[PDB]
């Protein structure tokens, strides 16, 4: 049934034999690899992740008050928040959403898709639940449309209901406009910046940063060379001890001149301005920015006035040198990155279909679902766990000028490219090999009938139900047992030495919860949820496992583990953000499909267009306008 008259039944089906059907796979010799491993893995993967869920929560419940103490790091040496309860409430307000996408699409989808043509004359075949819903014909591929505009008003709505009640505390009047303009003279800007009937405080006008550098090393250096010239019971190997005095030497001589040597050339490098224009005059001027003291407009502060940043943010070090070398230095960071994202994605992709290529060859030869389904799907949820990370990486070496900006944009960008690896690559790889694979079938010489109807994806949609699976258990598996971390926790611990050591460990391993990069997780795999549903119906229920595994993870989390912590409420709003974004990256895909299959000019694809475009437009809006 699921594996012995499983692969009987599709070795000889069809066979050719079309008085009026249209499988799909129908000129096939008896049988055609691009058929389907069983039920699309999904049997398969769940089992062998479920396995794994049970696993690590069975690797954890061991090492909990165990290895030392990463279960509970917490609540262990020097409630969680209301940016938490907000966190936990995005994550109970997106549950409800997919409770709901999971019934109205189960129900209503998977009866439309089943009630389909193609892909059907095969009995199990993840396909007969997805879009095989003949091409046109089929009115009820309107219904999907109908559904999917039902999908963005829905998440419009639940995430309403989550924004009112982050409660935005009236925050931002910061009189400190900011500037980017000649370099040379100063009160000159003392002179146009007064205008006409404004009242400003100040002015400095920003210099570099080789002295910031200079400073945090020489205080860490201070740190080592004061403190670790204890070891042998002194005072803040032993070859070692006796050449940490030296090092110290070392901060107090390189070091130290290097310091006053950078303010040396402080004065010589110069760049932008600050400026401390108070009362209320600053939006006059941000609005303005223009003419009033022409005497006074040699350089015209032709740059962007851009209000405030607040002195504890402004990351001094990175006031690059704005312009040309910023934006350079931006496209080559994100560029690499995408390279990265190609990479990664390619060889999961290519796991996948690594059977489904030689179209010609027979249903046995589709490698056993633990080698198409399970692996493939594993690495991407681990190269896109590694994604966190390098995104961070990469922002601290773009310069980003404001720091709380830097957090957001690592939220963002964490989204965006998370977002873009798994879904979106795999959607277009997968879409791309198909169309070349029903090139390879369908052959057949100079009919050059590739059947765009027939073209979804490799595995029916399977790649992306197995990514969720695999999240869901895996990952939920993974975060609460956090396994990079119990190693790192366990060495730091292992040569602790002292007892003292121990203690400074355990008081130390205790991250503030990070509620960006974990906002983001949660968001691309909201993001594959939505988008593949109305394509791929049985992704919810597998999805709302994943949503109500995290939600779980996450209550354990943000309480035993992960110490309290507080964010611009903007993480928050970024969130809502994305989750509208995944809705409207459904109607997209619906559209990609509705054009590859479907034509471009009926009816479908044409309404899935009007729509997909009165969103964006009015999305547009409310990014501009407001
Ligand atoms: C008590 C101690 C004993 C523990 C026993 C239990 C052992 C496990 C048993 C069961 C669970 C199985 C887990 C497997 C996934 C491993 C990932 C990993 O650990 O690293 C990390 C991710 O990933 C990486 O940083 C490296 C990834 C490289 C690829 C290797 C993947 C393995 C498959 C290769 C196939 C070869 C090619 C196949 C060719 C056909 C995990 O980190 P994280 O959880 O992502 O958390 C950080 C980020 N996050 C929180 C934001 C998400």
């Amino acid at each position: 049934l699921w594996q012995s008259k499983a692969v009987s039944i599709r070795e000889q089906l069809g066979l050719g034999d079309r008085p009026n059907d249209s499988y799909c796979y129908n000129s096939a010799k008896n049988s055609t690899v691009l058929q389907g491993v069983t039920f699309g893995g999904i049997p398969t993967v769940l089992l062998i992740d479920v396995s794994c869920f049970l696993f690590l929560i069975l690797v954890f419940s061991i090492i909990r008050r165990r290895f030392w103490d990463y279960g509970r790091i917490a609540l262990v040496s020097e409630w969680c928040g209301e940016d938490a309860i907000h966190y936990l409430s995005f994550q109970r307000h997106i549950i409800f959403l997919l409770v709901v996408v999971s019934f109205l699409s189960l129900c209503v989808i998977l009866p439309v898709n089943l009630s389909g043509d193609l892909l059907d004359k095969d009995p199990y075949s993840f396909g007969r639940t997805t879009i095989a819903n003949l091409q046109t014909d089929n009115d009820l591929l309107w219904l999907h449309t109908i559904f999917a505009v039902i999908y963005l008003f829905l998440t419009v709505g639940f995430m309403r209901h989550h924004t009112q009640s982050i409660k935005y505390k009236e925050e931002n009047i910061t009189g400190l406009p900011r500037d980017a303009r000649k370099e040379t003279v100063e009160s000159h800007f003392r002179d146009a910046y007064p205008t006409c009937e404004v009242v400003d405080v100040q002015l400095c006008y920003n210099v570099a940063k080789l002295i910031y550098l200079c400073k945090e090393k020489k205080k860490t250096e201070k740190s080592l060379t004061y403190y670790t010239n204890l070891q042998v019971k002194t005072g803040q190997a032993i070859s070692y001890y006796t050449r940490m005095k030296d090092r110290l030497l070392e901060r107090i001589t390189e070091e130290e001149r290097h310091v006053q040597d950078q303010p040396l050339g402080m004065a010589f490098v110069t760049f932008q301005e600050k400026s401390m224009a108070t009362y209320i005059l600053k939006d006059f001027n941000a609005c303005k920015c223009q003419p009033s003291s022409h005497s006074r407009e040699l350089y015209t502060s032709k740059w962007t006035v851009t209000f405030a940043a607040d002195p504890e943010d402004i990351c001094w070090k990175n006031l690059s040198i704005q312009g040309l070398r910023w934006w350079l230095q931006w496209l080559g960071i994100n560029f690499t990155l995408f390279l990265g994202l190609f990479f990664l994605t390619t060889p999961s992709i290519i796991l996948s279909t690594m059977d489904k290529f030689n179209v010609t060859k027979p249903i046995h030869a589709l490698n056993n679902p633990i080698i198409s389904q399970f692996f493939p799907t594993l690495l991407l949820w681990s190269f896109s766990a590694l994604l966190p990370s390098i995104v961070y990486y990469s922002t601290l070496l773009e310069s980003h000028w404001t720091k709380s900006g830097e957090n957001q944009i690592m939220m963002t960008k964490v989204y965006i490219f998370l977002i873009f690896m798994v879904l979106i690559l795999p959607s277009l790889g997968l879409t791309s090999l198909d169309f070349f694979f029903r090139w390879l079938f369908d052959k057949t010489s100079s009919e050059a009938s590739i059947r765009l109807e027939c073209v979804f994806l490799p595995d029916q949609g399977a790649f992306f139900v197995n990514y969720v699976i695999a999240s869901a258990f895996i990952g939920n598996g993974m975060e609460l047992l956090r396994l990079p971390g119990l190693i790192l926790y366990t060495f730091r611990m292992i040569m602790a030495k002292t007892a003292a050591d121990r203690r400074n460990v355990k008081q130390n391993q205790a991250f503030q919860y990070e509620f960006g990069a974990m906002y983001a997780w949660m968001l691309c795999v909201f993001t594959v949820i939505v988008a593949y549903s109305i394509t791929c119906p049985i992704i919810a229920p597998f999805g709302l496992i994943y949503i109500l595994l995290k939600h779980m993870v996450d209550r354990h989390n943000l309480y035993f583990v992960y110490l309290p912590a507080k964010l611009e409420k903007g993480i928050h709003f970024a969130a809502v953000n994305q989750a509208l974004a995944a809705p409207i990256l459904c109607l997209f895909w619906l559209y990609f499909f509705s054009f590859l299959r479907l034509g471009m000019k009926a009816p479908a694809t044409l309404f899935t267009f009007l729509v997909l475009l009165l969103t964006i437009l009015v999305c547009l809006a409310h990014t501009c306008f407001g």
